[PDB]
């Protein structure tokens, strides 16, 4: 065992009480149906003071079941808070090698799974056990002091039940385990399929991915119908034994008889009858004891990652210095969990003192990345040590006050999506909490105190301060998920200004100026190799262009040239290029309402899986009241001796067919449940997807249609259906079967009582029917793909708490529907005895008035206490069933939308790639954005690009360079024409638009697949030697051929296990292999050195000799743009829009009239 009462342990001792409680206050209401038998078999046989005993005792039982239904909903919706909360808060603290073996598509899947199976087993269910488990005890302690060896047979029984639960539930969890697999397996598809939309709809491979869906589902629903057979197995076995064992008790009852009517109604009978209560009590507790037994183990693993303990703790234990001085590394060495066997550093040690300033230099696949993530200490050495001011070890100070002094600007910007001066600010916090929280909550309140003239001058001091003044909503404008309506240098300047707000004494710049013209950068550094405080600081460059660190006190220079990177030279600028002809100098000269019918239509349509259900329903509902025959029929036989033991062998034996039914009826009405909905859920979830993954890029740009949200919709609320929906049918149609053979069996007896109260049964179950700060999900997916912000600059307890106010957000409804449902449980627990009261009024006239015999009434209301005792099933499942409906009425839109721009549409020019000049063309371009139309960009664009010919385009940051490549693919439509071959674009069909086109985004991104599958992107038919061909012209193919599992290389989620050279070559390969006609590049050498971009080049260079291909590029290192044919000026004077200024200057027309190209020359 692992224990019983784990949900309950973790709680205040307010809500304690109130659990004991609503445990006291159900038992009380349980024990009043066998005192109302016993007082209304004494009082029939023997009129104002009766009745109001009644109906007193009908209000103190409502008025007892009504606090046990309300101070339960309480606890279910704090304990589910509870957990939450917990889970995702030891996720922030965890190691990175954590976060490596555990994608986060892998997280959510395994929480709201498990969550799932606490809230269906915590719920109103807990207390029906313990309120039908009283009536057991009520009936069967009475009919134990009469005659107990009669009834003391089934206690030789309860062994045997227990042994069927076992195997049954050890051949469960084999398959659910081996189904959350796959589940999370699909769940990585939909995120980066959402993410990577641009890529998806650029290569035409929104077909690939329907396959791999589907297959991932298809090996799903197997495994889960196999576990949810035994399920139905289990319970169908239990009753067929229940009802064996009482046939032998039968049996062995008719013996005393024979004996005594021989040898010399019946109390025996009515025994009997008072025994049979107790087994239909038992046929609706045991269906609950499985669902609670599964919460333990949910709630068991839950608890086994909350009590997770890693490697590297963010404790309270470290140490505090005064100031920071001589970082040393001393015989470093480090490798990757994941690649085991491949090894990084030789002999890595150096020296670092303060006021000065330091760059790294060298190849693609080094360790610069790995040692910025190496100081922080997201990872930890293996072999050597990382010494602080030659008296103190990394791994014993305090990793909040060393984090509390770092300023880091990444080689990805990650910004968040609320706004620019909030982003800006959030870098205080994390001091403001040291100052505050250490001293003497006092932390929630300071945050105001972090005024509006710090973000004003820290921008004057990136030159955005202009941009930012210009539009409206200067410092309070939103940038969208992933700030994708921003420009990538503007979000490195928001990055540098977040980053010197809180005056670090640690620096860290990892290609921070790689999307930046000279002029600017060279302004930029200028600031900051001035600013305050920089007596004492230590600032760490990392750059390709070698311009920019021309002035430094120490260069370090390294290489691996098979088995791990190590230093070469070390020197100033000018001590290291006249010194030696190595590798420096060579660089250097190189550079030189009614919607639920839609559910319904796709039921009723499995002809043959709904007749099964129906026939099963039909014999397993109404098979309790007919045993009113079976005693009737024989007892009208008792004084007919000298052949009763022949009937009380047939009865018996009629008794066994009755069980070996109950079997096949039960087992067959469970799982065919199950098989029908999972068949509504696939195609449910199918279409959804399939609709979302054709819409346009404006689509994705709306607030609140982000890749976290709509994920969520899918998942949960396309999985809700299959419990809520399509259980709660069943259940009505059960008590519905009863309620109909009940009638019958009661106009056998007498017909006038029957014929009144069915009227009310018929008004009681009408009432059941007819009664009726972001998102969560949000927040947590935008934490979990921008995790190295979040532990760089101290954010857990921010967003911990900040999810805090959203679960009370969405739960406003949550105290108002429980009153409701509390009242209804109440009135079904005491709508039986106002009805019998009432009877028994009613009936006493006609009794006196000599119409109606006192027998044939009893036992004509005796038959009702089967539909009048299940009315507890019906508020089992009715929030389930009313948020399941809710959710799809706001998901159904979603479904049914269609599209502006479809690629499935199969009517227009089809285009051959044989024929074709491949010119561009245009008259004249107006463009303005639909999420701040008040900013006009572009005004009368010209120029041209011809045939086969070469072409550049330079222009200022925000000029709107990667904005017509996003134009000329039918991202977004037009005021203005761009022709090619002198037809507009919009006149194609863009299956074939999009097919000789190949871009080299300025953001690369991959999938979790392979190296040889991503290669493969688009094109399926292609054989690995046109893949080891392509690879060679991208420089790659001898990095991957010293690699295990050369071309079957997994690479990571989004492509993190890889480098940022590495992940643009891959892309360069891709575009390759397509063949194009027209090739599109943007900065398609930022990360790259000068060894690779040459080569690169050259086979650029090598494609342009030959004819049949038109190229166009853009770019900032002026080294890369003398061998175009025309350059492209954009310049915006006024902010009001752009135009042409130059055109062909070809490094021969540099100055002639005033304008930007002089300086760009000069500068670099
Ligand atoms: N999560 C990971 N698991 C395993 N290996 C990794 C992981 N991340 C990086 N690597 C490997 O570590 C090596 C070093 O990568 P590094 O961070 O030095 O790239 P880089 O030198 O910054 O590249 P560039 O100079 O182009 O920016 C790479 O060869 C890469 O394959
Ligand atoms: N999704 C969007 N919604 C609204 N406006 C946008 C969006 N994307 C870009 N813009 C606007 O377009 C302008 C320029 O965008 P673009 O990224 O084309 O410039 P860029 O030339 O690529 O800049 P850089 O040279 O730094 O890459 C920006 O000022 C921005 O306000
Ligand atoms: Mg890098
Ligand atoms: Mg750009």
């Amino acid at each position: 065992k692992i224990s019983f009462f784990l949900p309950f342990k973790c709680l205040p001792a307010q809500h304690r009480k109130l659990l004991f409680i609503s445990f006291v206050c159900a038992v009380l209401s349980g024990g009043t149906l066998p005192f109302f038998i016993s007082v209304f078999g004494v009082i029939l046989k023997n009129i104002n003071p009766i009745i109001l005993s009644l109906v007193s005792i009908g209000l103190v039982q409502f008025i007892l079941s009504m606090i046990s239904s309300y101070c339960m909903d309480v606890i279910t919706s704090k304990i589910l808070k509870t957990l939450k909360l917990e889970y995702l808060r030891s996720v922030f603290y965890q190691d990175g090698q954590f976060h490596d073996n555990n994608p986060g598509s892998k997280l959510r899947s395994d929480l709201d799974f498990y969550l799932e199976q606490v809230s269906s087993g915590i719920g109103t269910k807990f207390i029906t056990i313990f309120t039908y488990a009283s009536s057991f005890l009520g009936l069967y302690i009475w009919s134990l002091i009469k005659n107990a060896r009669l009834t003391l047979c089934i206690t030789c029984v309860f062994p045997l039940i227990y042994v069927c639960g076992v195997i049954c539930n050890k051949k469960v969890k084999l398959n659910k385990k081996t189904s959350l697999l796959y589940n999370n397996n699909t769940m990585s598809i939909i995120e980066e399929a959402l993410m990577g939309i641009r890529t998806v709809a650029s290569y035409c491979g929104e077909k690939t991915i329907l396959n791999k869906f589907n297959l991932s589902e298809t090996f799903y629903s197997k495994y889960i119908l196999k576990a949810n057979f035994v399920e139905a197995l289990h319970i169908g076995l239990i009753n067929g034994l229940i009802l064996v064992s009482y046939a032998f008790g039968f049996w062995y009852g008719t013996r005393i008889i024979i004996n005594s009517a021989t040898n010399q109604g019946a109390s025996v009978i009515s025994i009997l009858l008072g025994v049979l209560i107790s087994m239909f009590m038992l046929t609706i507790i045991l269906p609950n004891i499985t669902e609670y037994m599964k919460a333990l183990e949910a709630t068991n693993s839950l608890y086994e990652i909350i009590n997770r303990k890693p490697l590297v703790e963010n404790n309270d234990d470290g140490e505090t210095l005064p100031n920071i001085k001589k970082i040393e590394f001393k015989n470093v060495r480090f490798h990757y969990d994941t690649r085991k066997d491949v090894e990084i550093y030789k002999d890595l040690s150096f020296t670092l003192k303060e006021g000065k300033t330091y760059a790294f230099v060298g190849e693609s696949g080094c360790g610069k990345s790995t040692i910025l993530k190496l100081i922080e200490r997201l990872y930890d050495p293996t072999e050597g040590d990382i010494i602080v001011n030659d008296s103190h070890n990394l791994k014993d100070i305090n990793l909040k006050w060393w984090r509390s002094k770092i300023g880091v600007v990444s080689q990805d910007p990650l910004l968040f999506s609320n706004s620019i001066k909030n982003n800006i600010k959030y870098s205080l916090y994390s001091l403001k909490d040291l100052e505050a929280m250490e001293n003497y909550l006092e932390m929630k309140k300071e945050y105001q105190t972090i005024k509006d003239s710090d973000v004003v001058d820290v921008s004057k001091k990136v030159l955005i301060h202009d941009f930012v003044s210009s539009l409206p909503d200067k410092y309070d404008t939103l940038v969208g998920s992933n700030a994708s309506k921003l420009s990538g240098g503007q979000k490195q300047r928001i990055s540098i200004a977040r980053a010197i707000m809180r005056n670090p004494k640690i620096l860290i710049l990892d290609q921070a100026t790689s999307s930046l013209d000279n002029k600017s950068e060279y302004l930029v550094q200028k600031t900051i190799n001035n600013l305050k405080g920089n007596e004492n600081r230590i600032t760490i460059i990392i750059a390709h262009r070698l311009s920019t660190i021309r002035y430094a006190n120490t260069i370090f220079v390294l290489s691996n040239r098979n088995e791990g990177s190590y230093i070469i030279e070390q020197g100033t600028h000018d001590s290291l290029m006249k010194n030696k002809n190595g590798i420096y100098h060579l660089m250097i000269n190189n550079q030189k309402p009614n919607n639920l019918r839609i559910i319904y239509k796709e039921i009723f349509s499995y002809k043959k899986d709904v007749t099964i259900i129906f026939f099963s329903i039909l014999v397993a509902g109404g098979l309790y009241p007919v045993f009113a025959l079976l005693y009737a029929r024989y007892v009208s036989t008792l004084f007919d001796f000298a052949n009763l033991e022949y009937n009380s062998n047939k009865y018996s034996i009629y008794i066994l067919l009755i069980a070996i039914a109950m079997f096949i009826s039960e087992t067959l009405k469970n799982y065919y449940n199950n098989k029908i909905g999972e068949k509504v859920e696939k195609t449910m979830k199918r279409r959804l997807f399939e609709n979302i993954l054709y819409q346009e890029m404006s689509f994705f740009d709306q607030d609140k249609n982000t890749p976290g949200v709509l994920s969520a919709h899918i998942n949960r609320d396309v999985h809700l259906l299959k419990t809520g929906l399509v259980n709660n049918i069943v259940i009505f149609s059960h008590f519905i079967m009863l309620f109909l053979v009940s009638m019958v069996m009661s106009f056998y007896f007498c017909p006038i009582v029957a014929a009144v109260l069915t009227f009310i049964y018929f008004i009681n179950m009408r009432v059941f029917a007819v009664r009726a700060f972001k998102d969560p999900s949000f927040l947590i997916q935008e934490a979990f793909y921008n995790m190295h912000t979040v532990i760089n600059y101290g954010l857990e307890d921010y967003f911990c708490n900040l999810i805090e106010k959203a679960i009370d957000y969405k739960n406003k409804g949550q105290k108002r529907r429980i009153i409701v449902n509390a009242a209804l449980w109440g009135f079904s627990q005491s709508a039986q005895l106002f009805i019998n009261s009432f009877a028994y009024w009613f009936g006493s006239f006609l009794i006196k008035r000599g119409t109606i015999l006192v027998d044939d009434f009893m036992k004509s209301l005796f038959t009702f206490i089967f539909t009048g005792s299940y009315a507890g099933k019906l508020m089992s499942l009715k929030g389930d069933s009313e948020n399941a409906k809710l959710s799809f009425e706001k998901y159904y839109p979603l479904m049914i939308r269609k599209s502006n721009i479809d690629v499935r549409d199969d009517g227009g020019i089809r285009i051959n790639k044989n024929l074709i000049k491949g010119k561009v063309d245009i008259k004249d371009v107006n463009f303005r954005y639909i999420s701040r139309p008040n900013v006009p960009i572009y005004k009368n664009l010209s120029f041209t690009c011809d045939s086969k010919k070469t072409t550049a385009i330079v222009g200022e940051t925000g000029s709107g360079k990667s904005t017509f490549m996003n134009l000329l693919l039918r991202f977004y439509d037009l005021n203005g024409e761009i022709l090619l071959d002198d037809i507009n674009i919009c006149d194609y069909n863009l299956r074939d638009l999009r097919n000789l086109f190949s871009i080299v985004s300025q953001e690369p991104m991959l999938f979790n697949m392979s190296i040889y599958e991503n290669i493969k992107f688009g094109r399926e038919d292609a054989t690995l030697e046109d893949v080891k061909r392509v690879s060679k012209f991208a420089a790659i193919d001898e990095f991957i051929e010293s690699l295990p599992n050369k071309y079957d290389t997994n690479v990571g989620p989004y492509g993190k296990s890889l480098s940022g050279g590495q992940k643009q070559r891959i892309a360069i390969a891709r575009a390759l292999l397509r063949e194009p006609k027209i090739l599109l590049l943007d900065q398609a050498t930022s990360s790259l050195d000068s060894n690779s971009e040459k080569l690169i080049e050259k086979t650029i260079v090598d494609i342009k000799d030959k004819a049949d291909k038109t190229i166009i590029t853009i770019a900032h290192r002026i080294a890369s743009i003398k061998r175009s044919d025309k350059i492209v000026v954009f310049n915006n004077p006024d902010r009001n829009g752009t135009f042409v200024q130059s055109h062909g200057t070809h490094d021969e027309l540099l100055s002639a009239q005033d304008g930007i190209y002089k300086k760009y020359v000069k500068l670099a």
